[PDB]
């Protein structure tokens, strides 16, 4: 036997030679996109071979083998049946008629603080999902550039995490969520900032990454951290964002002086420059699809899905999903864990980073947002994918009652 | 082909009959007990056979077949490794190291609140575990009983719920956590209690169930659930622990007057009855063993694990497991939330419930308790079982580091 | 030269003989009741005469010395203007004229939680007023009895201070308005009511008076206080306001569980027992007439002034005007406190005791209250007449700008 | 009758002339100083007289009364003993057992946040009183000068609502104490600072005062405001405080970006500008006397005593004197109105503005402070003070048991 030849005898179905257009189609049926940089060998053979015999797109045994050979061991999982959901072509359909619900939920306010948010459409709504395996699926304005806003503070989190453990960044960070109406307040009672998720708390968070380095290096080196996340697609930046950001925060200000007085920076931080620095991390631009690799590298253990790239430790990934549950929806959280019971930050430019453990990573965008600053069409959303699927987390997936379970075959 | 025949080859082993003692021997080392509810007509031919022939006592190929036949299909998983935790004599290897080591940790004060928790030692130490397979596991006081005290808020949260819905319920009770600093409020904004597992949520659960009915028949229906819950395990009633938190529980009186001035129970209330009947709730008498099978229960989607009878509904194990992830524990939930994530809850006789949801339900006990409330042996004990394990609700099935998956082969 | 001589030639004019009618008519216009308990000597002496000398109505010198002989130190106070507001027919047509004005302010609501507070008119409205001198005025509706309610709060207190001292009393209660936004919590940092004002502060207070007996004798001892600082005039009782108060204080019975708890009262204190006195002391009665004699006792250091009786000790009555200064109008404290900068304690009645330190004591009630609980015809009275006269606080006594000095002649 | 000649027969008591140096003695113990504004005219005449006749200086009828007639009211009601505190050399002498009694109350921490009060030694210790009537004593290092800090508080919140008005000044502030559950936030209910006499309040009066002229006339027109209050005793500026408190009020910029935030600000208001100011107007520097005379102008209804000018309407001084009375104090402002019951300020350089309306002002000042921020020896010394004497704002002036009334003989 051979494990390419095996594969061969599954797609040929008693044929001779494969076209390879359906070996393509068959591909892409998985959920796999063809430009999967796990693929490249397969694809790069594949359009070498429609030059080399422009004669017949046709495979024979001997010419698949050596197009499919260097990924082989995905292609079979692939088309096995072995992915974190099987039967992607259905579920995709079924994220499709959630998305189709939610666009008609047409309410909430765009947020218009600054000019550049003021831009954006209220009817624009998109949704994309990159599985655990490399499974993709984009619904509505998936390429339209946005910025995380919010949805940066756990990524950064994740990465002082990754670079510097557990201990040292709790001894400047809380690790609970406030109470429904300590809203206002900066610091909790050990003088420290409730949790990552708050604003002071990510301002807390921003100064500990990359110390001693200009900000300039600190920058680049958290966009090299977030490509590798995203597995190198779209991850970019607002200057604009930056400067309205920067000339409008007085909030901001007043929590950076209140952290300096209150002595919660490391030594030596230049609490001013690190204000520069918060600002930049929150206009990082980003789109759904690239952006719901992120939440899927979370999704995977720190791993990258359309890579294999180990980004962050486990201890990062773990903290940072803890985190999210509790603290990431605004004074909406705790609501949102007891009904969604997923990991979920949401930003004022309408973007929720959504986390089903071992299952996959969402970015859902519309701009509107609610009262709370979570976005309508985005909680609305969530809300509807947990009550269709049992991805609740504390959902038991031996017994969910009328609820599907997309992992599972019939 | 017969699943019963090529059984009795997996354990005659080659050879011709089966000694019975082999037959049970190999039965307990896969967790199941002899007792198991699921397995008593096949315990029954076993009485019945192991009377007729003293002599001969070993079973032939039809004679097997005659005793097994009836729970082939549980015999079959069990024999064939198919159980959640496949290794389970492995298992228990370690929960018994865990269980030594937390046996070490001689801090705590054993409450001396009431004459009847106060005259329990600081020795006694108990862990049950009870998967969702039905395997069972001891060490320690596993057979001693003691009240459940604030254990029994997540059961009595669970049957209102399964009675009266997720949405009835809440008119009541809020659904998050206060905050470490409104843990001395009764109340939110809204004018309900917190949530569900603070006393002054608890008391108004009491006032939710089986409305309209005298004290003595809530009680009876009370006790009639929980007994599902366990599986028909031990589920006792302490008077002299009742009668002392009758005299004792000015602050619940204090609750009382204070939710019945604010209008919080539902009309045809009888606030100092529901206080009562809440006492007797807070007396009811489990093992760590029986406590064990209740928590599987919540681990296994409201199907008690060792009788295979639906007993809670899924929406009233999912809402009871969110609400032990952030408020079990007393001030130390958020704590408990970020290091241990597990859904536990805590009691004043040194009790803590664990849930580990797909996995397993235990009960630790340890009378001796932490200043915070929370059991020492029995907290120290949960942070080394998820630092053995990836049991921690948000570590990565795929990617976890150094721990130990017990749901894997090799 | 003599007292009785040049008085008599003070009221004579140059004639030889006074009508008996002219003597009491000045007197009337100085302030005084004829009915004064200080003058009874010299109106039992005048009766006696008209009796005796049916032929008159004249007083010759002599005649006119031996009825007035005996209260002639006051007298010549009276006569010769040394009464802390001379001009006080002046003085009266003012308060007649805030009366009036006052009267022309319908809003408000009668408090409506008894069937006994909500049988009061909207259309009552009384001010009654008695200065440190004993001169005394009235108009509207002041011979109407009204419970006392929280208006006792500040005389139990003076009790309590009178006879324990200002250290034994605040182990127990403490001296400060809580914060506009703490009116919900019981007790202080300290584990102590904020301050006597508040229903806790009283019940506390309540329990400290006249320990170790009965209800009925510390009740008794309080009433024959009350009767001494109302230079025993109108002090009654309301069992029906009573009965309804004990039927409707499930907040009251919340505090006393909670207090108890938290071991705020003294030892050996039956706290059921201290709550049913504390409603009975909520339900004693007076008119606007005989509360203000109570409150020109407080404005009076502790001294009666219509019956020159020590009733308190200067260290009760300072303690007392102080916390009805910063604690004795609800929620309007700290504005009433602002703007009419005078001690003050309103109760659900409709009543407003307000005291002008040096000057006079008031009663006005009016049942319809404001949004805070505090009469609203009432709350415009006080501003209108701190508008009119340098009585605040803080006004001084020499450059008072717009304002009156009813305590200086030309 | 003669009212210079009455006058001169109760001082020359049946004698010839009066010795000068018998006026002036006569004039002292009466409390009133030599240097009173309001004598200057008959110190004039006294030191034109002490030239021509520079021997023999006895004053006669004719002469002395060429002295005193054009300040006869003043001298007659001090030498009728018609002011407020009749007998004021006794009343000094218990102002003296006061101060040696708190001077033995060591305690306490001198505030080294910045390194200007840092420099000041903990065994400073002085006390000023000057009345309603202008009778002054002091005791202790009284012209040594120090910063107000929080002392001037209350200054400016009088100065805004003299110059805007109550109505204006509580658009923007509250009026009162926040509850000791509340001095750590900024802001009230109503998104106001809660008064005046916290840090937050008094940045927001900052803002409120001589709006739309820059810095340095601002501060000009304070000080001038601060001149007359004092009857132009010593004020003046410490450019090192200004520059530390400048350089570490990293609590001030917090509370200035979070005032801006919720918009706290009058239109137009440059906030680290006003930062800026408010730091000098807490490094503004009086002594125990000169601030002495500015608590007397509040004790005086905004007339200051010593010079006879109207300086502050009486709204501003009453809303002064009902703010500093509940939250003057930080966190002791609570305990100080009910066992004290005085109007006061107190400020982290150690000093205590104290009132006693229509009696009196004073200012102690020791540097060493408690642990609530207040003097460990003004803290005491007020205690004393209202123990003694019927002071207590809700004191009986007619029944006050065993307590001293200094207005009485
Ligand atoms: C919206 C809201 O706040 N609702 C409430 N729920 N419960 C409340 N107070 C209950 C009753 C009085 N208790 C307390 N008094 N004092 C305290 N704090 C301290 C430092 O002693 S806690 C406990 S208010
Ligand atoms: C109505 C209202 O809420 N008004 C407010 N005013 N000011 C606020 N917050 C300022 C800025 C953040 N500060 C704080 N953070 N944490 C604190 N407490 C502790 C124990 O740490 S105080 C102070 S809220």
């Amino acid at each position: 036997p051979s494990l390419e030849d095996l594969l061969f005898y599954t797609i040929a179905e008693g044929q001779e030679k494969i076209p390879v257009h359906k070996f393509i189609t068959a591909l892409k049926s998985t959920g796999l996109r063809t430009s999967d940089p796990r693929l490249k060998e397969c694809m790069d053979m594949l359009r070498l071979t429609l030059q080399t015999t422009s004669d017949g797109v046709m495979l024979d045994k001997d010419l698949f083998k050596k197009c499919v050979q260097s990924n082989i061991v995905l292609l079979t999982q692939a088309f096995r049946r072995k992915f974190v959901i099987p039967d992607f072509m259905s579920f995709t359909s079924h994220i499709d008629e959630l998305y189709e619900s939610a666009k008609k939920q047409s309410g909430g306010k765009v947020a218009d603080y600054i000019p550049q948010l003021a831009k954006f459409s209220p009817d624009l709504w998109g949704v994309s999902v990159c599985t655990a395996d490399g499974q993709r699926h984009s619904t509505g304005d998936t390429k339209v550039p946005f910025c995380l806003q919010s949805c940066v503070k756990p990524l950064k989190y994740a990465i002082a995490v990754n670079d510097l453990g557990t201990e040292y960044v709790h001894r400047y960070v809380g690790k609970e969520p406030s109470g429904l109406r300590f809203n206002k307040l900066f610091l909790n009672e050990d003088d420290k900032p409730h949790n990552p998720m708050v604003n002071a708390g990510a301002i807390v968070v921003t100064s500990l990454i990359k110390q001693g380095v200009n900000n300039a290096e600190k920058f680049d080196y958290v966009m090299q951290f977030l490509n590798k996340m995203a597995g190198n697609e779209y991850v970019g930046f607002s200057n604009a964002t930056f400067q309205s950001e920067r000339e409008s925060g007085d909030r901001n200000f007043a929590i950076g002086y209140y952290l300096k007085e209150k002595k919660c920076f490391p030594e030596g931080t230049d609490m001013v420059g690190i204000l520069d620095f918060y600002f930049q991390l929150c206009s990082i631009e980003v789109t759904c699809e690239s952006a719901s690799v992120m939440a899927a590298t979370l999704a995977n253990g720190g791993f990258c899905p359309i890579t294999g790239e180990r980004v962050l430790s486990p201890e990062a990934v773990r903290n940072t999903l803890s985190l999210m549950h509790s603290c990431g929806m605004y004074d909406f959280s705790g609501q949102f864990a007891f009904h969604v019971g997923l990991p979920a930050k949401s930003g004022v430019a309408g973007g929720i980073l959504l986390v089903v453990p071992n299952v996959m990573g969402m970015m859902c965008w519309s701009p509107p947002l609610d009262k709370m600053g979570n976005s309508v069409k985005g909680i609305h959303f969530c809300h509807d994918l947990v009550s269709l699927c049992n991805f609740h987390n504390y959902d038991n997936l031996r017994h969910f009652a009328k609820k599907l379970d997309p992992r599972r075959e019939g």
